[PDB]
C-alpha cells in the first residue's frame, strides 16, 4: 500500500546525456546511436535569442563548431542538421549505452518522467503531466534545457519531451524529440502567454480509483451522474469534458474496485461543489489530476522494467 | 523556477539490483562488490513469521540454498552470514556495475530516494522521509522487501534504507544496511503499532523558504516570534520542537531571502493557527515536511551527481 508521485527509473536515460556546447553557450543532449539531439537555440547569442534567424544562425556554423562531452570523452561530430526546433549532431560513435528507444509525441493528460540535467550531468528525477494548455509545471532553472521527459514500457523507453524555455510566468514548454513544440510557443524571446490550465478529470477520477484502493473511502458517497451531468459540473470547475473514451479508459479500475465509473463521477462532483471540508485524500488536500489511469494500475500492481 | 518532489536519479542502484530465492521465497538483494544484502526473512516460510527463530531456520541453509539472479547471470553463493536483521551472501564475483558508496544511518526529518523493485527489478523511484516515529510512507506492494533507500553526494551512493514491513497501519518500516530496525520495529508478524507521526518542522520553514524563492509570498507576515513561544504552537499542532541547531541549517535559506529565521516561524505560527483559507503554497494545499533545508537549496541552485 501506500500511493507516490513515482517516476521511472531513471539509469537507461542517465546514459544518453552528454554536454553540448557552441560558442559561449553550453546545455544538454541526448545521444542515441550515433546522433545527438539538442534545442538548436544553442546556436543563439543572448541578442539573437530576441529575433533568431535559425537558419541564417546556422550557415556560419561548422560541425567543428559544435562540442559535444560525454564524462570526459570528447566526441567527434561528423554532421549536423536541424529538425524541426531541435539540432541533430552526427558523431562518429554509436552510444554503447543506448537503450530500445523510440519517440512519441504525447497528448495533453499524459504523464511522463523528466530527469533534470545540467552540464550533461543528471540532477534529479520527478513526475510531470502535460498540461491542457501545452506546458508543463517542472522544476528547471538555467541551464536545463535539453533535458528530456520519457516514459518506459518494459526495456524500451519512449522519449517524449525535450526542454527548451521557461515562460515569464514561471512554467515550462517544449518540444518532442522531433523537435515540434507542444502547444503554440516558438523558441523566441517574445511575448508568449498560455492558455487556461484546466484540471485533467479522467486523471483526478483515476487518482480517486487509487484511494479506493488504498483505504481512503471517506468522499464515497451514495448518489451517481450522467456524462452530460457531470460534464456541465466539470465546465464550471475549469475540469476538461469527460468522454465515453475517457469512460473505457478507466474500466479496469471500475472493475477493481466496483465502483461503476458514473458513481464515481457523481463522488468527484460532490467533492467539486463542498470541497474537502479540511480533509485529505491520500495525503493531499487537493484533488490531484497527474496520475494517469495506466499509472494507477501499475503503481497499485507492481509492473517493473 | 517550479519545485518539485525530486528524487536522484537512480540508475547508479538499478545496477546493484538482484533477485534473491530461498526455497519458495524471492525477494530483492543489494549487489555491492562480491556481497549480496536482502532482508533475512527471505528464509522465513509463512508460519516462521509469526516467532521465528533466525539462527535456528539458518541451521538448515547452505550456501547452494540461496540463489541469487542479476539479469539472467546466475551469481554463485560462496559463503553467507546473518548480520543483524539483514543476510550478507558473499558472491564469487564482484559486480562491475558498483558505484561509488557507504553505508550511513539517517536521523528522523532526513529525506531519500526509494527504488522500489520486485524479482530484483526496478519498478519506479520516489523521494520519502524517516518520519518522527521511525516509519516511512512509502508505496510498496508484496515483493518488494529489498528494495533500498539511498542519497548520492557527487559520484558517492549513500545507502540509508532496506525495505523490511509493512505494518497493519500501511506504513513502512525497515533496517540501515547493517541490518538494524530503524525505531522498535522487529521482523515478526506480531502486534506492533507506530507512534504519533508528528511534523518535520526545520523541513516545513525550508519549504516556506523555497516557497518565497519561487515567488509564492501570500503567507509572508510582518510578525516574529521566540523559539520558545514558537515551540508552545509548534507542540500544540503536533510539530516537532524547534532547536537552534535547526535555526543553524536554515542559515544559508535565510541569507538567500533575506527573511530570519524567526520571522518565517512567525509566518508558519499563523499558518497553524488560520489554516490556509482555501489558498496553496507551491501547488500544495497542506504544509509540506518532506524537504530538507538541503533538498531546497539543491534544487533551487541546480547541483549535480
Ligand atoms: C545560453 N543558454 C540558455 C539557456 C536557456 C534558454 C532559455 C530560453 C531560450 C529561448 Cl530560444 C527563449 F526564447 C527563451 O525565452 C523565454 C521567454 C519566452 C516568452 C517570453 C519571455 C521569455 Cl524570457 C528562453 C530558457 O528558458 N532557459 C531556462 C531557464 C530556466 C528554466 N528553464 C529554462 C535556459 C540554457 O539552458 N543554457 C544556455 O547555455
Ligand atoms: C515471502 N515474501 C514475503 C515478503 C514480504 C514480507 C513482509 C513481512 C515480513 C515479516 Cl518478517 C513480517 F513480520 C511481516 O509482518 C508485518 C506485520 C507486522 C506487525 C503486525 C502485523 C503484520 Cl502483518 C511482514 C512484508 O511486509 N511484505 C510487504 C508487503 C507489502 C508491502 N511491503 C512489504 C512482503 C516479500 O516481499 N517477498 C516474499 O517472498
Ligand atoms: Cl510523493
Ligand atoms: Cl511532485
Amino acid at each position: 500500500s501506500g500511493f507516490r508521485k513515482m517516476a521511472f527509473p531513471s539509469g537507461k536515460v542517465e546514459g544518453c546525456m552528454v554536454q553540448v556546447t557552441c560558442g559561449t553557450t553550453t546545455l544538454n543532449g541526448l545521444w542515441l546511436d550515433d546522433v545527438v539531439y539538442c534545442p538548436r537555440h544553442v546556436i543563439c547569442t543572448s541578442e539573437d535569442m530576441l529575433n533568431p534567424n535559425y537558419e541564417d544562425l546556422l550557415i556560419r556554423k561548422s560541425n567543428h563548431n559544435f562540442l559535444v562531452q560525454a564524462g570526459n570523452v570528447q566526441l567527434r561530430v561528423i554532421g549536423h542538421s536541424m529538425q524541426n526546433c531541435v539540432l541533430k549532431l552526427k558523431v562518429d560513435t554509436a552510444n554503447p549505452k543506448t537503450p530500445k528507444y523510440k519517440f512519441v509525441r504525447i497528448q495533453p493528460g499524459q504523464t511522463f518522467s523528466v530527469l533534470a540535467c545540467y552540464n550533461g550531468s543528471p540532477s534529479g528525477v520527478y513526475q510531470c503531466a502535460m498540461r491542457p494548455n501545452f506546458t508543463i509545471k517542472g522544476s528547471f532553472l538555467n541551464g536545463s534545457c535539453g533535458s528530456v521527459g520519457f516514459n518506459i514500457d518494459y526495456d524500451c523507453v519512449s522519449f517524449c519531451y525535450m526542454h527548451h524555455m521557461e515562460l515569464p510566468t514561471g512554467v515550462h514548454v517544449g518540444t518532442d524529440l522531433e523537435g515540434n513544440f507542444y502547444g503554440p510557443f516558438v523558441d523566441r524571446q517574445t511575448a508568449q502567454a498560455a492558455g487556461t490550465d484546466t484540471t485533467i478529470t479522467v486523471n483526478v477520477l483515476a487518482w480517486l480509483y487509487a484511494a479506493v484502493i488504498n483505504g481512503d473511502r471517506w468522499f464515497l458517497n451514495r448518489f451517481t451522474t450522467t456524462l452530460n451531468d457531470f460534464n456541465l459540473v466539470a465546465m464550471k470547475y475549469n475540469y476538461e469534458p469527460l468522454t465515453q473514451d475517457h469512460v473505457d479508459i478507466l474500466g479496469p479500475l471500475s472493475a477493481q474496485t466496483g465502483i461503476a465509473v458514473l458513481d464515481m463521477c457523481a463522488s468527484l462532483k460532490e467533492l467539486l461543489q463542498n470541497g474537502m471540508n479540511g480533509r485529505t485524500i491520500l495525503g493531499s488536500a487537493l484533488l490531484e489530476d497527474e496520475f494517469t489511469p495506466f499509472d494507477v494500475v501499475r503503481q497499485c500492481s507492481g509492473v517493473t522494467f
